[PDB]
C-alpha cells in the first residue's frame, strides 16, 4: 500500500526531479525519513491504476487537470492548510486545486507553452502562424526547417485549435457544461486544417514527437519549437542562441494554450499523510525548496508561493511565459478531462497522418466526449 516511515514521490520525467531529491535529502537529514522520488512513464495513467489496488506513491505530481478524476475515484485525500499557510500562496492557484469546494492538492507553479526560436536562424520571430510555410521555404533551401514541436500530445497542438474558437467544455453558471464541447466548431476545424496543411505541404512531419523536436532544435536544425519552461534547462546545454516569446496569432487571434498548475496531491492510502503534509508545506513550499527544484529545471512563469515569485518575475522568458498564460485558459479539473485528452489525441493523430479528414476526425472526437 505503502511502507509507513518513508515517503515515495512520483513526478514526471521532464521536471526537476533531481532538485526534488535534494529537498528530499534535506528532509531525511532534518527528519530521519527515507524519501524516494520516481518518475515512471505514463505516470498520469499508472497512478489511478495502482492507487486503486490500495497502493502507489505517497505524493503525486501532475498538472491539475487530472486531479478531479483522481478525486472522483477516491484516490486522493483532502489537504488542510490554515489561513496562515494558504495566504503564502496566490489565490487563483488554490482555486485550480479545488474539486467540489474541497482542496485536493497543493499548487506549485503555473505552466504555459511559448514559442522558442534560434536567434541565429531567426533574429525576428514570426508574428503569425500564416508566415511559417514561407519561412520554411527559404530555410529548407539550407537543409533547415522553420518549426518542429511534439504533435503526438494534444497539449502542444491545442493553442492553434483554440485560437479561432475551439474549446474543451463551456463554462456556465460557475460550472462546466459537459455536453457543450467545442472540439468540432468552425474554429477548431480551421486550426487543425491549417496544421494538416503544414504537414501536407511538407512543412512538418506527422511523426514528430517530444524527443525528435527537442533534438532537432537543440542540434540547430530547426529555427523554432514550442515547449514549456522545463525545456530551457536542456537548451542551456546545447548552447543554441535562443529567445522565448509569444506564440504566433492565427487569423489575427492569439494562440490560446491550456494553462496547467503543477500540483502535489497525497495518495488516499498513504500511511504517512502526516509526513507528506510536513514535507510539502515545510520543505518544498519554501523559497529554499522552490529554488532547489527550479535550478534543476525551470518551474514556470509564476510560482504559487508569493515570496519566491518575488524574485523570478524579472526574466524575459518568465515574462513571455506569463504573456502566453494570459492569452490562454486555465484547464478544467473535471473528471471528463481524461476523455477529452484521449479523443483529441486520436483526432489530431488521425488527421495529421491522413487516416481521416479534419471533419471526420473532429466529429468522431466530439461524439466520443459527449457520449
Ligand atoms: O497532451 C495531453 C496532456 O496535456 C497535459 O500534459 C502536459 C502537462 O501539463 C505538463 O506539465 C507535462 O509536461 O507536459 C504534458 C504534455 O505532454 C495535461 O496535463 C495532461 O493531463 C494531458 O494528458
Amino acid at each position: 500500500k505503502i511502507e509507513e516511515g518513508k515517503l515515495v514521490i512520483w513526478i514526471n520525467g521532464d521536471k526537476g526531479y533531481n532538485g526534488l531529491a535534494e529537498v528530499g535529502k534535506k528532509f531525511e537529514k532534518d527528519t530521519g525519513i527515507k524519501v524516494t522520488v520516481e518518475h515512471p512513464d505514463k505516470l498520469e495513467e499508472k497512478f489511478p491504476q495502482v492507487a486503486a489496488t490500495g497502493d502507489g506513491p505517497d505524493i503525486i505530481f501532475w498538472a491539475h487537470d487530472r486531479f478531479g478524476g483522481y478525486a472522483q475515484s477516491g484516490l486522493l485525500a483532502e489537504i488542510t492548510p490554515d489561513k496562515a499557510f494558504q495566504d503564502k500562496l496566490y489565490p487563483f492557484t488554490w482555486d485550480a486545486v479545488r474539486y467540489n469546494g474541497k482542496l485536493i492538492a497543493y499548487p506549485i507553479a503555473v505552466e504555459a507553452l511559448s514559442l522558442i526560436y534560434n536567434k541565429d536562424l531567426l533574429p525576428n520571430p514570426p508574428k503569425t502562424w500564416e508566415e511559417i510555410p514561407a519561412l520554411d521555404k527559404e530555410l529548407k533551401a539550407k537543409g533547415k526547417s522553420a518549426l518542429m514541436f511534439n504533435l503526438q500530445e494534444p497539449y502542444f497542438t491545442w493553442p492553434l485549435i483554440a485560437a479561432d474558437g475551439g474549446y474543451a467544455f463551456k463554462y456556465e453558471n460557475g460550472k462546466y457544461d459537459i455536453k457543450d464541447v467545442g472540439v468540432d466548431n468552425a474554429g477548431a476545424k480551421a486550426g487543425l486544417t491549417f496544421l494538416v496543411d503544414l504537414i501536407k505541404n511538407k512543412h512538418m512531419n506527422a511523426d514528430t514527437d517530444y524527443s525528435i523536436a527537442e533534438a532537432a532544435f537543440n542540434k540547430g536544425e530547426t529555427a523554432m519549437t514550442i515547449n514549456g519552461p522545463w525545456a530551457w534547462s536542456n537548451i542551456d546545454t546545447s548552447k543554441v542562441n535562443y529567445g522565448v516569446t509569444v506564440l504566433p496569432t492565427f487569423k489575427g487571434q492569439p494562440s490560446k494554450p491550456f494553462v496547467g498548475v503543477l500540483s502535489a496531491g497525497i495518495n488516499a492510502a498513504s500511511p504517512n499523510k502526516e509526513l507528506a503534509k510536513e514535507f510539502l508545506e515545510n520543505y518544498l513550499l519554501t523559497d529554499e525548496g522552490l529554488e532547489a527544484v527550479n535550478k534543476d529545471k525551470p518551474l514556470g512563469g509564476s510560482v504559487a508561493l508569493k515570496s519566491y515569485e518575488e524574485e523570478l518575475a524579472k526574466d524575459p522568458r518568465i515574462a513571455a511565459t506569463m504573456e502566453n498564460a494570459q492569452k490562454g485558459e486555465i484547464m478544467p479539473n473535471i473528471p471528463q478531462m481524461s476523455a477529452f485528452w484521449y479523443a483529441v489525441r486520436t483526432a489530431v493523430i488521425n488527421a495529421a497522418s491522413g487516416r481521416q479528414t479534419v471533419d471526420e476526425a473532429l466529429k468522431d472526437a466530439q461524439t466520443r466526449i459527449t457520449k
